[PDB]
């Protein structure tokens, strides 16, 4: 279940993520049960950011909202601010 990974604020819900950067594809492999985290691959290096753009990217085009990194920008533990959206309704969006 995605459900151990997210939560519902005043703002949005907030998507807790591990990333793996240089991988094959951008894309969900998984669900860490001990941590309450989506396993994400990003196709990007490491550096400059540019894990983290991708990252976001791929969640706001997922999601058709604004996607900020709220903590864990020098981390591959990342949260994930989804504006305006709620739980259910990245869900929805998850299972896909
Ligand atoms: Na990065």
């Amino acid at each position: 279940y995605f459900q151990g990974s997210l939560r519902e604020t005043s703002e949005g819900v907030i998507l807790s993520v591990i990333v793996a950067p240089n991988a094959r594809e951008t894309k969900i492999v998984g669900i860490d049960g001990t941590r309450g985290r989506v396993k994400v691959n990003v196709a990007a290096p490491p550096v400059k950011g540019k894990a983290n753009k991708e990252l976001m990217k791929f969640f706001k085009k997922l999601f058709g909202a604004e996607v900020v990194i709220v903590r864990g920008e020098t981390s591959r533990e990342k949260d994930l601010l989804i504006k305006g959206i709620t739980k259910k309704e990245v869900i929805e969006k998850l299972e896909l």
